[PDB]
């Protein structure tokens, strides 16, 4: 794999998964340190939500980085490597974006169940896939996760977008900024896992963990960035609970 193998235990991708972890973990603090400040009942929500997706992903990382949680999935001939870590993340951190979306949209707990639910399965499925012992299987799985996939970001799009409208510019732009950002970023996921070691094999390892990495980085760290800044966190909010 490219990388560089840091540990020297034969996982060039430790470089990344290094990388990451440090990024993740400024990410948590530079939010936790901002969020002290913080007295507005709803920004301290978002703050709370939000701290938590670099934070947990911070653990996921250093456990990768260690080589905790690490496999090998026979797969005919190969054996392909897999981290736990990297769906037990997305299984939390995932639920919780939407949730930021959710609070800004102030939609209600049937429609946040409907999102995290086929987020969850989404999530699952990969996992599913990425343990599967055929390709047929493996592709399979993919499919069905990124139809989960469409499902929640044509939800964010179209009834989420719609409730965050009538919040006013400052929620809306907000909504609308993030949800850029999602469709596209989120849409990167499924690209890298079936044209790297999951599924077609063109992309090696260590390109594929930089790119999870970078994307990883991106809809945490750069999301959350963008949130916490906007105004619209001090607008009124409604929990699911
Ligand atoms: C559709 C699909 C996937 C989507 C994963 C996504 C969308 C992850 C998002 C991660 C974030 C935003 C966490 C930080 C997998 C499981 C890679 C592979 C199977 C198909
Ligand atoms: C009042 C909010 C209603 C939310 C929608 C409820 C019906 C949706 C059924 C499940 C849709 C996701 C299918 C799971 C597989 C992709
Ligand atoms: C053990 C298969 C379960 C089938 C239940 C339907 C799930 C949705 C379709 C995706 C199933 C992929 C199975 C791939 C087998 C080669
Ligand atoms: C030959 C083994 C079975 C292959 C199963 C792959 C299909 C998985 C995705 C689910 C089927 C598409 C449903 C379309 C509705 C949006
Ligand atoms: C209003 C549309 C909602 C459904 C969108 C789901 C798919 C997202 C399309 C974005 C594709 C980005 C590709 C980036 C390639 C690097
Ligand atoms: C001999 C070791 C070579 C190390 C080369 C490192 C390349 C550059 C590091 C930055 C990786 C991308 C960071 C993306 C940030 C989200
Ligand atoms: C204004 C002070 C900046 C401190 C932010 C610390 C976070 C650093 C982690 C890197 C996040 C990059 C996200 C990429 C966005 C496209
Ligand atoms: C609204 C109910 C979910 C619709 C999902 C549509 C997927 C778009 C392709
Ligand atoms: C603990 C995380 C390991 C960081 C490696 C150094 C990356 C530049
Ligand atoms: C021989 C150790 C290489 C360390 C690479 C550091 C990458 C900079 C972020
Ligand atoms: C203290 C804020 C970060 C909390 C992250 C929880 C997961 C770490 C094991
Ligand atoms: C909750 C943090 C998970 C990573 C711990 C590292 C253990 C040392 C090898
Ligand atoms: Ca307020
Ligand atoms: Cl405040
Ligand atoms: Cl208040
Ligand atoms: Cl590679
Ligand atoms: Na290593």
């Amino acid at each position: 794999q490219a990388g560089y193998d840091l540990l020297g235990d034969g996982r060039p991708e430790t470089l990344w998964l290094g990388i990451g972890t440090l990024l993740m973990l400024i990410g948590t603090f530079y939010f936790l340190v901002r969020g002290w400040g913080v007295t507005d009942k709803d920004a301290r929500e978002y703050y709370a939500v939000t701290i938590l997706v670099p934070g947990i992903a911070s653990a996921a990382y250093l456990s990768m980085f260690f080589g905790i949680g690490l496999t090998e999935v026979t797969v005919g001939g190969e054996m392909l490597d897999i981290y736990y870590a990297r769906y037990a993340d997305w299984l939390f951190t995932t639920p919780l974006l939407l949730l930021d979306l959710a609070l800004l949209a102030k939609v209600d707990r049937v429609t946040i169940g409907t999102l995290v639910g086929v987020d969850a399965l989404m999530i699952v499925t990969g996992l599913i896939g990425a343990l599967s012992h055929t390709a047929i299987a493996r592709y399979s799985w993919w499919l069905f996760s990124t139809i989960c996939m469409i499902v929640v970001l044509y939800f964010l799009a179209t009834s989420l977008r719609s409730a965050a409208k009538e919040r006013g510019p400052e929620v809306a732009s907000t909504f609308n900024t993030l949800t850029a950002l999602v469709l596209v970023l989120w849409t990167a996921y499924p690209i890298l896992w079936i044209i790297g070691t999951e599924g077609a094999g063109v992309v090696g390892l260590g390109i594929e963990t930089l790119l999870f990495m970078v994307l990883d980085v991106t809809a945490k760290v750069g999301f959350g960035f963008i949130l916490l800044r906007s105004r619209a966190i001090l607008g009124d909010t409604e929990a699911p609970e």
